[PDB]
């Protein structure tokens, strides 16, 4: 007999096909059957009439590396219907690195002495021993590797350092990492040459992992950054994932037509993917950058001056008698939200066929960007239902079937017999992001229940206590 059957609802199976009325039966950690299951014995027959049963959402871009360890409930994500998270993005991974004061933006994962894993396997072992509520597909970050190997990061790596980083990268992949990510836009890796990146990532071809990247530049020189990324992809002959695609700065508004055309062209000749979050503001370390600081900027957290959390940087700068750009150094290390994107571009990028959904949430932030709590329902409700940017089955596909395929997460991302029972039950009519910039931690509406490996992790708007997540391998 099945452990339970979610009956009477509409199944959107994650294959980008219109929903159909069907029941979903689960046995253990697997979807046992799909369709009219009235004739199948089940210990429980849960009524989900009026609801949609879809695969659990896979967050293609997270910085939950440490959050998975410190807050196993993973409420910010499971409350949105997320059942799997891809960690170690933008070249930022928790391991391998034993450092009491890791350089920004690595500190976005730190809660105080959090970087205690000398080896990547130690990190994965820790997750398996005390599993989080969601599954985890982990990547190792190039910037973390540089921090672990290089005495001085403000220069290109030497042959010996590249060899040391490549060794760590290979060990990580051998231990279960699903890929390597880079973030050359940031200080720790701004001096890394394209050749350094290629050599450090050589193990990807042997282990069959992916190359993910926060491109070196997403503004005036985004074309050159895109070309570098495509080049690395060809040199490695592995799939590449362009993280949080956008065109930033008023002088680049509307250029998404241009970038998407370049990406579409590259996809015809090589393996290219991309993801994005549904907002016009970004968030990361507070950095001295003319473009990032051109528009409205909010502080998410500040080490030297904790009271600044939540404040407008323009006000802070003005009151200190300096420009936003000049006041940044004295406020570091800190985090911020940057309003430097335009809605039309965000919509164009989200609607672009291949674009996967990634929250890019920064879970440790005192006053976080709302994407941390409302990304997925915002795509399902606001964009799909309310604006009609795409049909619901396509919106679901963009956060389930597509993502599972691109990251190689076998037997997940689809409501199919035999696949793992990562599922979400939501009300298509009411699903919506409740988090706003003003109140960034409000729980989304319309999320009835969430299941991971068959176990309900979210029910009655609360974590059930089921630490059902597993460390996944590609
Ligand atoms: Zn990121």
């Amino acid at each position: 007999p099945f452990d339970y059957i979610l009956s009477g609802g509409t199944v959107i199976d994650g294959t980008n096909a219109p929903g159909r009325l069907a029941d979903v039966g689960v046995r253990g950690d697997r979807i046992a059957a799909v369709g009219d299951l009235s004739a199948s014995s089940a210990r429980r027959r849960i009524d989900v009439a009026g609801k949609v049963v879809s695969p659990g959402f896979i967050d293609s871009h997270t910085h939950d590396d440490n959050y998975l360890l410190k807050h196993r409930d993973m409420t910010p994500k499971i409350s949105q219907g997320v059942t799997t998270v891809v960690t170690g993005n933008c070249g930022i991974s928790l391991a391998p690195l034993a450092h009491a004061n890791p350089p920004a933006p690595l500190d976005l994962l730190d809660e105080g002495g959090s970087f205690r894993f000398a080896r990547f396997s130690d990190y994965l072992e820790a997750l398996r021993a005390a599993p989080p509520a969601v599954n985890a597909a982990c990547m190792v970050g190039h910037s973390t590797l540089r921090a672990a190997v290089m005495p001085d990061l403000r220069r290109e790596a030497t042959a010996d350092e590249i060899q040391a980083m490549q060794a760590l990268a290979d060990d990580a992949l051998a231990s279960g990492a699903i890929g390597i990510s880079t973030g050359a836009f940031y200080p720790p890796a701004a001096h890394a040459s394209t050749e350094e990146i290629i050599e450090v990532c050589r193990p990807l071809i042997t282990h069959g992992g992916v190359y993910a990247t926060a491109m070196r530049d997403e503004g005036e020189h985004i074309v050159q950054a895109l070309e570098e990324t495509f080049r690395i992809g060809r040199e490695l002959d592995v799939p590449v994932v362009i993280s949080h695609h956008k065109v930033m700065g008023k002088l680049n508004f509307g250029r998404s037509k241009e970038t998407l055309a370049l990406i579409e062209a590259a996809m015809a000749s090589q393996d290219v993917s991309l993801d994005a979050y549904p907002y016009v503001a970004g968030s990361t370390m507070l950095k001295q950058d003319r473009v990032l600081l051109a528009g409205r900027t909010l502080i998410t957290w500040c080490k030297p001056y904790p009271e600044l959390s939540g404040r407008d940087l323009e006000e802070i700068a003005a009151e200190r008698g300096k420009s936003k750009y000049d006041v940044v150094p004295e406020l570091q290390p800190a985090g911020a939200i940057y309003f430097m994107m335009d809605e039309p571009d965000v919509q164009r990028i989200l609607a672009f066929g291949p674009t996967m959904i990634g929250s890019d949430g920064l879970p440790h932030d005192e006053r976080p960007h709302p994407r941390l709590w409302g990304t997925f329902p915002r795509v399902l409700g606001h964009y799909s239902r309310d604006l009609g940017l795409f049909p619901l089955e396509t919106a679901v596909w963009k956060m389930t079937g597509l993502t599972a395929a691109k990251f190689g997460l076998a037997e997940r991302g689809q409501v199919q017999p035999g696949y793992y029972a990562d599922l979400v039950v939501f009300d298509p009519a009411t699903v919506a992001d409740s988090a706003t910039f003003e109140h960034p931690t409000e729980r989304a509406a319309g999320i009835h229940s969430v299941y991971v490996n068959g176990a309900a992790v979210w029910e009655d708007q609360s974590f059930t206590g089921q630490h059902a997540g597993r460390v996944l391998n590609r």
